[PDB]
């Protein structure tokens, strides 16, 4: 059995069993995170050891633990009690979603805030929002959420239309206490609804959209074996799934003639953070680590054929653990299919008389998740020509506020009285590289402009320069779109037939990075977002750019501490961390539900192959 | 009849007739360019005047002329003899393709160059290459082409595989003279072939690609009326076609309820230039103005159903003039269809219980052209949500050279002895804007970072600043990807329901602009390429960023001279010229035929609509 296979339901139950027998999962315990670990380097030969790692919350106030078990051997490998004031709180539990509203409903300061606004407490939804780390010393070591109110005029109303500004509350989830209720002033609660299925607001639905039928009459060109192993148009890989990261891709390789050549050992979105840019004390603390704090895999949608995923779809239904260690299946939580992708290569040659046209295809592996108001589609594409791509599709409902009467430098207007604060959605792709194997390096490549003169008399020449990143202390890089900057991962010990090192070139979109002041809390907690590209030496415990426990962690953790080890990355097992994000100044067209907007990156072969790798593509039927 | 309808065959014949009767098209005359002119501003009401503009070459050495005729009225509106030494030579004629080889075949200096290399003159193909303007005073006023040799080992061989380096020749096309033959040294003629249909090099073709069937069982959702008028999912526009520019889009508008709101009056690629970066005197002169020198519309491919254009395709077969004024149909030279485009908007709301998913579509209008070794697909997309996009798909066979033995700072290696010089492919999109009508302005929008402190105590705030471009002297702008710079075209007299000016935001890719030294010939002839965005006041004779006659024109013409008029562009009929390009350092995978690579831009509504414009999209069948 492939040691990269998906966790099965029986594997989760065995973790539950091992923890129970070990005395680690009594009735007061809640699993906040559970996931299989990747096989260790070199273990390929031989003998399974499927290890699972668990974060265990205790609802009685006892200390939480990090536990690794061996489902293979039925043992506890490690169990450590965590001092959350130092190393962070556990991830948010799904069971804590409703607690913030429930505690506030009977708090007299909250009820007073709502009475001044003539709002019925029974119609006041409270978003359970991650707290971060600011000035409130009582919160250190405590599991806090913060709450912002949204009025639901009726049970199928969109509360996002009716933010209650000037009001925020903090609660201690464990002790079940409201620690602070801040009311800075009354704002009108925007009156319009945002119900995008209401015929009054949609108007009569269009009748003009004729059907588009996409079918594969002989079925798809990719095979799935071993539960999650894909073979498609020379690509080979395994599709993993982790409750924190979502879909992960393992062992991406390309059959080049008779050789299976590795390209990327592990590909994941290791963090995704939404910083807000509104300096109001009602929201100036909000930074939602969708991945590290909430666990995006956990909230993956079940994707409906014909509507969520069109064409000939093959699904995976990954398993996760519920809060008590029982397996739960996410039905149709991963969609897989191949698509047409236009012209691959075309040339009509006058001299030879030959006219040639070939079509491209891509393999698509995706999931869609929902974190409160946000919805994101994570898409990995593999193309016939070797190009690898990632794309995020950001949609959902924008996070709202009041629109101040004097306007705002940090908030857009969507509807009368309704604002939407400025924010970014910033991702980190963790690419554990394996270009032709693990001995890799990274070069930064800039265009070079040349001055007209001797050896360049007509002033037309231009060139490129590549700079090797030799050690981690040199591997924190920024974009330079003006100089066409890219980063090439090569194998300096593997040369193509032209005696040049095989490589792949990372093409970024060069969007703005984290805008927050460098002295801010979020710049410290999300340092990775402040730079476009990081290279580290591989290490099995360096998994997320933000560290293991993001929630209410003071800062510094993660990449800035990994990098300080100043390890050799010049022909070594290395990891590329690419920051990329969307800067979102909301527009009216984003309201009441926003059209998808996208961000991502791609890697293209750069002398990896001896010549084009798609010459064996046949003329289309 | 819509005055934006395509030229018909009868219209071309009537031009021929009018010129013949007027004494302007005797047997020594060759039409180098012919195209309908756009209706003048305000002529909507009323009465046709279909005017055509013609550039007439004279093969006897008499001066060429620029002529505008009225096919409506059967008259010559204007005819002016051109002093090509001042205002430029005419565009390259298709009939001149073979002349460069034919003249050189019997020239003793050329034959000597080839004999030293043991090449059979009968197997030596010569690319007819535009000359530009350099140090050769004898060329001023003369119609010159330059030639580079490529060996074809047999009639169906790819000559690009066998460049003959160290050798270039210049010829006077009219006098039929070889003006110079420069032989700077012998290089090996690369030996490998590049025949991508040869089973020896492709290997056995793949059998793994299962079929993908895309159909529309009730036909497409767009209608074509009046020959070229498209109605699709609230969009309205006309598809034009000009032999120089290719597909042009007129009168792009969006039905918003009961109003037809204009967005863009005219959209075209007004120039496309390929500068080379190899300082060798054999190629340091090459800069191929595919649009302005060669006329891309002229070489549009006939696009084959199922292979070039998949799905339910509606074609236009535009008409052009041959060199004698006879109409010629480009069969299936424009493909039109709609496609699925993934998720449009999705949200799964916990509080309201509603789960919502809608799919996107785009309308696609494209053509594909071949200029020697290059092939380009020009694609215009319209999306349901109002986004407009352009994409170029660059493929074909890379222009080759020898690979020097000591390597090269300006040339990649593709195969033993085979080089491909560095180059860029730089486009200019001419967008004659009409945001809600003609009274428009442009603002440059940058992200603003804020310093932590008073009014921003937690250091999270960020904002934006918009700078109006008031006059043409302020409207030459450059990218700043780091600050998320975009440009917003608004109508300062048309406000959405929130009292904010309607607009569209141009999202560029922020690729490098022209790399050549600012003092170089190409920087002067292609000044537009040196900056990302230009705004001019509309004027009916300001059509191309490079002027009317690009071929062998000394420089300065075009945008830098338009801009100097310093006209008011703050709430006026304006035109946005966006430079965008690909910088191409060829890779081994580009050889022997290159996979498509892409570049483009998009515009997104920015407060143009009162709320999302796709709320009336129905749940998919
Ligand atoms: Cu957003
Ligand atoms: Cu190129």
């Amino acid at each position: 059995a492939s040691p990269f296979r998906l966790a099965s339901a029986g594997e989760i139950s065995e973790v539950q069993g091992i923890l129970r027998t070990a005395g680690l999962l009594g009735p007061e315990k809640r699993i906040a995170y559970l996931g299989v670990l990747d096989p260790a380097r070199g273990a390929g030969s031989e003998a399974e050891d499927r290890r699972f790692r668990v974060f265990i919350h205790d609802v009685s106030g006892a200390r939480p633990q990090e536990v690794t078990v061996s489902v293979t051997n039925g043992t506890v490998i490690s169990a450590v009690e965590l001092d959350t004031a130092a190393t962070g709180e556990l991830p948010v539990l799904e069971e804590e979603f409703e607690v913030v509203e429930q505690l506030l409903a009977t708090d007299e300061r909250w009820l007073k805030a709502l009475a001044a606004r003539n709002l019925d407490v029974s119609k006041v939804r409270v978003a359970p929002l991650s707290a971060g780390v600011f000035e409130y010393a009582e919160e250190r070591g405590r599991r806090i959420l913060r709450g912002l109110a949204f009025v639901q005029d009726f049970p199928e109303d969109s509360a996002w239309a009716h933010p209650v500004d000037g009001l925020v509350a903090y609660v201690d989830v464990v002790s079940k206490e409201v620690t602070r209720v801040i009311d800075t002033g009354v704002f009108p609660v925007p009156a319009e609804h945002g119900n995008y299925t209401d015929p009054e607001l949609t108007g009569p639905l269009r009748t003009t959209q004729k059907p588009i039928s996409i079918t594969q009459p002989e079925g798809p060109s990719f095979t799935v074996t071993g539960g999650n192993h894909i073979e498609w148009e020379k690509w080979s890989l395994d599709v993993g799934f982790d409750v924190r990261e979502g879909v992960v891709l393992h062992n991406i390789a390309f059959r080049d003639g008779d050789r299976l050549r590795p390209i990327i050992n592990r590909a994941s979105i290791a963090e995704m953070v939404v910083p807000y840019g509104d300096p109001s004390p009602i929201r100036s603390w909000q930074n939602y680590f969708d991945t590290g704090e909430y666990l995006v895999g956990q909230y993956a949608n079940s994707l409906e054929l014909g509507c969520d995923c069109l064409g000939d779809i093959t699904y995976l239904s990954p398993v996760i653990s519920d809060a008590f260690g029982n397996p739960r299946e996410i039905r149709n939580g991963i969609c897989m299919h191949e698509e047409d992708w236009g012209i691959l290569a075309k040339h009509s040659d006058l001299w030879s008389g030959i006219n040639y046209t070939r079509r491209n295809r891509r393999m698509v592996i995706s999931f869609f998740t929902t974190i409160g108001n946000y919805d994101y589609g994570f898409y990995w594409y593999l193309y016939l020509d070797g190009t690898i791509e990632f794309e995020a599709k950001a949609t959902g409902v924008v996070f709202t506020s009041a629109f101040p009467e004097g306007g705002s430098d940090n908030i857009s207007q969507l509807a009368p009285g309704l604002g939407a604060p400025f924010h970014q959605h910033i991702f980190s792709a963790r690419l554990d590289m394996a270009i032709d194997g693990f001995t890799n390096r990274v070069e930064e490549e800039d265009v070079v402009r040349q001055t007209m003169g001797p050896g360049n008399e007509r002033g037309n020449a231009f060139s490129r320069k590549r700079t090797v990143l030799t050690r981690e202390s040199e591997a924190v890089r920024e974009a330079d779109a003006r100089t066409g900057r890219t980063w090439i991962i090569s194998n300096p010990e593997s040369k193509n037939r032209l005696n040049e090192p095989v490589g792949y070139k990372l093409h970024a979109h060069n969007q703005p990075t984290l805008l927050a002041d460098p002295g801010s809390s979020i710049a410290r907690r999300a340092a990775f977002a402040t730079k476009d590209l990081w290279v580290t030496r591989y290490a099995d415990d360096e998994r997320y750019p933000t560290g293991d426990f993001v929630n209410q962690h003071s800062g510094g953790a993660g990449l800035p501490s990994y990098i300080a080890q100043d390890r050799d990355i010049d022909g070594q097992d290395i990891v590329v961390w690419h920051t990329f994000g969307l800067t979102h100044f909301p527009r009216v067209e984003d309201w009441p539900i926003m059209p998808v907007d996208t961000v991502g990156f791609k890697l293209r072969p750069e002398g990896f192959f001896d010549r084009s790798p798609v010459l064996d593509v046949p003329a289309n039927p």
